């Protein structure tokens, strides 16, 4: 309805152009300090002070990630740039004190010929990780490679007290090199596939979410679920507004949806998905 008058008449960039304007901004000094200029990924996306996510580390607590508090739907997410080569034991040190369950990683680590994020997870079973500087050791217990995406049971043991954790890894690996999915079909599935696991219900930490800023595409993620879930808690489409909703996680982080194009996915996607789970 709102799509269709919207699509007839083309206002889709000037919506986003307005969306992107009407955003809420929020300092990032503790991101922009010079002591934490080697554990960010890209200069124009921090994490906003008020909701950056703090290591329970006493010598830097500083990694890019975000806490999105999304409270009437009751879900939280965490949006992360995707782990740097020097990065990677925090990016684990944050999994573990967040207890988070499952990480969602919607991006390949190469694409267009460029390395989009560091190799954290461990690929072959008989070579496991052991994250010094963090003092966590992850290992590869199995994985499922399907069609478009790929689901890896990594165990994570805090080295320090011995502790193991099953952690799971949503790989989403079929997310063009430029666009959008041509249909939401195989997003909402994984988004779905993500949602089985009980990685994304209350009983665990927030989920961690991320590409490569984590924004673009790990945005789309969290709206079409949040959508989808207050939609379904009120079982009234008609209240949920996609663009209030968007703005709303916008006051947790930055450039959530990059393009216009990844926009009206979101309404496709969350359109499609209401054809379910609503």
């Amino acid at each position: 309805k709102e799509f269709e008058q919207i699509d007839k008449s083309g206002s889709w960039a000037a919506i986003y152009q307005d969306i992107r304007h009407e955003a809420s901004d929020f300092p990032c000094r503790v991101a922009k300090l010079p002591k934490n200029k080697n554990r960010n990924r890209y200069r124009d996306v921090s994490p906003f002070d008020h909701s950056r996510i703090k290591l329970h580390q006493e010598d830097n607590d500083y990694i890019n990630a975000s806490l999105i508090k999304m409270e009437e739907a009751q879900r939280s997410y965490i949006l992360t740039q995707g782990p740097l080569p020097n990065t990677c034991g925090h990016f684990w040190e944050m999994v573990w004190e967040q207890k988070s369950r499952g990480v969602v990683m919607l991006n390949r680590v190469m694409e267009k010929g460029s390395l989009k994020c560091a190799q954290y997870w461990p690929q072959k079973e008989e070579k496991e990780m052991i994250f010094e500087d963090t003092n966590l050791k992850l290992t590869l217990i199995s994985e499922d490679i399907k069609s478009y995406y790929t689901v890896r049971q990594l165990e994570l043991e805090n080295l320090t007290t011995q502790e193991t954790r099953e952690i799971l890894h949503f790989h989403y690996t079929t997310w063009p090199d430029f666009g959008v999915p041509e249909s939401p079909a195989s997003f909402l599935n994984f988004l779905f596939k993500v949602r089985e696991s009980g990685s994304l219900s209350p009983e665990h930490g927030p989920v961690v979410v991320h590409c490569s800023a984590g924004i673009g595409r790990s945005g789309t993620f969290c709206l079409a679920d949040t959508c989808l879930l207050l939609m379904d808690k009120r079982k009234d489409p008609s209240s949920v507004d996609i663009k209030k909703v968007l703005l709303e996680m916008r006051k947790f982080r930055m450039g959530l949806i990059q393009t216009a194009d990844q926009l009206r996915f979101s309404y496709l996607a969350v359109i499609e998905g209401a054809k379910f789970i609503m």
